[PDB]
Order: C-alpha cells, then sequence, then structure tokens
C-alpha cells in the first residue's frame, strides 16, 4: 500500500533517505494488534480513528481528552491519515490530567492496569504500550515500565525533551523498555531530544501532524511524537509476524536505518526507525 503526500514522518519510516513524500506499508497495517496509549486520553469519536479507538481507563473525573496530547499520539500510532499502523486497535488510558501533568503514582497504576487489562482483550497479533510522558529519575516508575514489558507488552517510552542524558529521566532510563529519541525532517537529532546510552532508537519528532481534540489536526514537536511512531511500527511488524512484544525493540534496532542522523553524540545509537517495506 502507498499513502501519497503523507506526513513527513510516515514517509521517513518507509524510506532509506530523507525528503520523500509517500508512506509505503503492507496493507495488513497492524490489523489484529492492540496499542494502549497511556496519556491524556483519546478523543475516540475523531473520524480519523474509524471506530478503532476506545477509552478503557481514566484516573480523573472524566475519560475525555481535554488536552489533545493523547489524541495526537494515538493518531500517530493508528489514525487513518496520520498513523503508522492504520488498522490497529487503540485503547486509551488517561493517567495525565487536562494540563498534561500527572503524579508518578497514577502513571504507575496505569501501567499496572494495562498489564492486567490486556488479558481481557482479543489482540491476536500482540500488545504494545506507548508512553509519551516522563519526569525525573524514579526507580518506582522504571520498575512499573519493566513490569509492563515483562508481562508481554512492547513498551515504547519517550526519551524526554531536555537536550540531556536520558539516564536522569523516567521511564526513559529503564533499560528493558524501548527508549525513543526524536529526529527532524533533515535527519538531525531534534534540538530538544535527550540522548545517551539508554536510547534504543530515534523516530520522527519535530513538526509532526496528527489528530487533535475537537475533531481537528495540528503539528507539534517532541519525543512524545517520536514514541508513537515506534509503537505503531512495532504493532505493524508484530502483525506481519516479523517480531514479538519481547523482541520488537531489538528487531527495530536491527533493521533501522543506521548512521543517517546528524548531531548524535558519541555513545548514542545512530538508528532511525524503518519498516523495510518492499513493494
Amino acid at each position: 500500500a502507498a499513502q501519497t503526500n503523507a506526513p513527513w514522518g510516515l514517509a521517513r519510516i518507509s524510506s532509506t533517505s530523507p525528503g520523500t513524500s509517500t508512506y509505503y506499508y503492507d496493507e495488513s497495517a497492524g490489523q489484529g494488534s492492540c496499542v494502549y496509549v497511556i496519556d491524556t486520553g483519546i478523543e475516540a469519536s475523531h473520524p480519523e480513528f474509524e471506530g478503532r479507538a476506545q477509552m478503557v481507563k481514566t484516573y480523573y473525573y472524566s475519560s475525555r481528552d481535554g488536552n489533545g496530547h493523547g489524541t495526537h499520539c494515538a493518531g500517530t500510532v493508528g489514525s487513518r491519515t496520520y498513523g503508522v499502523a492504520k488498522k490497529t486497535q487503540l485503547f486509551g488510558v488517561k493517567v495525565l490530567d487536562d494540563n498534561g501533568s500527572g503524579q508518578y503514582s497514577t502513571i504507575i497504576a496505569g501501567m499496572d492496569f494495562v498489564a492486567s487489562d490486556k488479558n481481557n482483550r482479543n489482540c491476536p497479533k500482540g500488545v504494545v504500550a506507548s508512553l509519551s510522558l516522563g519526569g525525573g529519575y524514579s526507580s518506582s516508575v522504571n520498575s512499573a515500565a519493566a513490569r509492563l514489558q515483562s508481562s508481554g507488552v512492547m513498551v515504547a517510552v519517550a526519551a524526554g525533551n531536555n537536550n540531556a542524558d536520558a539516564r536522569n529521566y523516567s521511564p526513559a532510563s529503564e533499560p528493558s523498555v524501548c527508549t525513543v529519541g526524536a529526529s527532524d525532517r533533515y535527519d538531525r537529532r531534534s534540538s530538544f531530544s535527550n540522548y545517551g546510552s539508554v536510547l534504543d532508537i530515534f523516530g520522527p519528532g519535530t513538526d509532526i501532524l496528527s489528530t487533535w481534540i475537537g475533531g481537528s489536526t495540528r503539528s507539534i514537536s517532541g519525543t512524545s511524537m517520536a514514541t508513537p511512531h515506534v509503537a505503531g511500527l512495532a504493532a505493524y511488524l508484530m502483525t506481519l509476524g516479523k517480531t514479538t512484544a519481547a523482541s520488537a525493540c531489538r528487531y527495530i534496532a536491527d533493521t533501522a536505518n543506521k548512521g543517517d542522523l546528524s548531531n548524535i553524540p558519541f555513545g548514542t545509537v545512530n538508528l532511525l526507525a524503518y519498516n523495510n517495506y518492499q513493494a
């Protein structure tokens, strides 16, 4: 399949070169996989989700995404126009309030919720969780992310937007989950992206167009935007049978475009998520 005039990040993940405009992908498109978006919620009624999104848990008064961030990330995972895995099922877990903030105890609870809830869902191709959030180092947050991964969920987390070493941020610094940095459309490390030995992979994160609340769309930047590219890519590859939740991060690293990014400090992987699609 081919999507012409796609958002640059979708085109980038199906190309060995920057600057293309078509997103090439297998038509299976993540069908049969499930991605939990642990964030501010998802506006599931957005036409771009085509009935494939639903809220499953909220830690606040409402399940509504009153912010937009979670809807944007979910759109990059799996919306029709803006998504990597255009046929995946999306499940929203609202751990962040409508200002985009949340307490670590609540974020931890949301991770434990997914580890258990997935046992109640039909997700024959496997389960992914996208965590576009983080704060300072916390062993408890890292442990919760490790538990979620251990339970059989492919966990992708944002590296953080501090232009600093991700070792000092959580869940970014948890070694057993997939820690995602951000790149721009010219194959530079995004100026805000964290880096360091704990990064596994980079994905498109600067100027990413996706869904927003009120049935709208907008372009925003962050490692929060790179993370759902990788989560969607994992779901897509799991549906194809190329990998499993336990091995998806290493498979994505194995098959990434290598050495194409600039402004990568020595000791940080130079690996950009790539679907290796061949027509």
